[PDB]
């Protein structure tokens, strides 16, 4: 749209109040012209139809139950670009500002989020198993990052490489999480899983075999499912980022915890320098070794963290 550049007031899928950034023309839209080349959220009507209508407003303000998938799609993505753009130098997913677009409200009773190749989408949940999955600042960041997983090292969602691919989802979706300091933990998912149980996520980078998943490379999935394992065998490198920025003995080797802005610098520099599309575990390791040298210098203790979380982890 070209119009005014505005600010509506609404609330999340959470019952929290938020400002976002709209624009008037007519109605008001939810495009954000105040980050690159905007973030633009888009309404599905319950259809698989994408993106579906640009979403519009009457009174700019956004408190109908129906808004909160989209107040939240639209706050989260901005909060995401900020990340990237503050944290890493890094504008929008490409590196050059490209729109970013959402659309909420995907089909009926959908269970999932996604990126498409183009744009992220957001299901609305059947109420059990999920409320809308917009609702989850470490979700809209996950889906964000597959789009720059996609414009970077370009890991093919297949086996190992699909591992670390959703790995470092996992990984941005938490780091986003604690840069915007609301209830931050290292659980994948809490926010908008299964709104009946208390505690639970889909998934934990601190414990992933709290829901199943390896956290040692012993135990990997070595099957045909889940495109070869690329959200079960997530956990082994999860878990290795997890014992990089926090610490701990795991499986009788221990590691000195580096932060998480440490961490994210490392993972960042490998993702954007060192991985590619084939790249397997033992490359992912052989790659943030490197990154921490680059960063941190060969004898420094981040290198050295970088190689006992590994370790811990069964990765050579
Ligand atoms: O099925 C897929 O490939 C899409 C999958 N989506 C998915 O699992 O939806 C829910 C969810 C997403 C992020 C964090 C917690 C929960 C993915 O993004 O990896
Ligand atoms: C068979 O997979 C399952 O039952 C899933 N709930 C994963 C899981 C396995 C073991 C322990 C906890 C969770
Ligand atoms: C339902 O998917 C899950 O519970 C995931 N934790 C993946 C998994 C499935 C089965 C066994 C181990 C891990
Ligand atoms: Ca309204
Ligand atoms: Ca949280
Ligand atoms: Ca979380
Ligand atoms: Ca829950
Ligand atoms: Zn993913």
């Amino acid at each position: 749209i070209t119009g005014t550049s505005t600010v509506g007031v609404g609330r999340g899928v959470l019952g929290d109040q938020k400002n976002i950034n709209t624009t008037y023309s007519t109605y008001y839209y939810l495009q954000d012209n105040t980050r690159g080349n905007g973030i633009f959220t888009y309404d599905a009507k319950y259809r698989t139809t994408l993106p579906g209508s640009l979403w519009a407003d009457a009174d700019n303000q956004f408190f109908a139950s129906y808004d909160a998938p989209a107040v939240d799609a639209h706050y989260y993505a901005g909060v995401t670009y900020d990340y990237y753009k503050n944290v890493h130098n890094r504008l929008s997913y490409d590196g050059n500002n490209a729109a970013i677009r959402s659309s909420v409200h995907y089909s009926q009773g959908y269970n999932n989020a996604f990126w498409n190749g183009s744009q992220m989408v957001y299901g609305d949940g059947d109420g059990q198993t999920f409320i809308p999955l917009s609702g989850g600042i470490d979700v809209v960041a996950h889906e964000l990052t597959h789009a720059v997983t996609d414009y970077t090292a370009g890991l093919i969602y297949q086996n190992e490489s699909g591992a670390i691919n959703e790995a470092i989802s996992d990984i941005f979706g938490t780091l986003v999480e604690f840069y915007a300091n609301k209830n931050p933990d290292w659980e994948i998912g809490e926010d908008v899983y299964t709104p009946g149980i208390s505690g639970d996520s889909l998934r934990s980078m601190s414990d992933p075999a709290k829901y199943g998943d390896p956290d040692h490379y012993s135990k990997r999935y070595t099957g045909t499912q889940d495109n070869g394992g690329v959200h079960i065998n997530s956990g082994i490198i999860n878990k290795a980022a997890y014992l990089i920025s926090q610490g701990g003995t795991h499986y009788g080797v221990s590691v000195v915890g580096i932060g998480r802005d440490k961490l994210g610098k490392i993972f960042y520099r490998a993702l954007t320098q060192y991985l590619t599309p084939t790249s397997n575990f033992s490359q992912l390791r052989a790659a943030a070794v490197q990154s921490a040298t680059d960063l941190y210098g060969s004898t420094s203790q981040e290198v050295a963290s970088v190689k006992q979380a590994f370790d811990a982890v069964g990765v050579k």
